[PDB]
């Protein structure tokens, strides 16, 4: 209870990411859609994208409306858009970095 969940959404050319509270409140929304609840689920109403290059640790940026239309903005708004994405974007395994590998077929038992 102290970390938010992040949901990625591979767009047509760029990648749009969205913020979320936790996997629980999320799975729930899907188990029962409710625009009146989408709030408790998403805390920030804005789409952010990687940095001007490769690297998510950089400074996420904002997507211009023209960029949102590349997916579903022809005439939609900002709520519905975040809705289709929340549907099932692309979860992330983990944000490793200085850690290492391990956990596969024993390290000294059976290989």
């Amino acid at each position: 209870m102290s970390t938010v969940t992040k949901y990625f959404y591979k767009g047509e050319n760029t990648d749009l990411i969205v913020f979320a509270a936790s996997e629980e409140l999320v799975d729930e929304y899907l188990k029962n859609p409710s625009i009146g609840k989408l709030s408790e689920v998403v805390e920030l109403f804005e789409v952010f994208t990687p940095q001007d290059g490769r690297g998510a640790e950089g400074e996420l940026g904002a997507a211009s409306k023209a960029q949102v239309e590349n997916e579903f903005g022809k005439g939609k708004k900002i709520e519905e858009v975040i809705d289709l994405i929340l549907r099932n974007g692309k979860p992330n395994s983990t944000t490793s970095s200085l850690k290492t590998k391990g956990g596969n077929a024993g390290t000294k038992a059976y290989n």
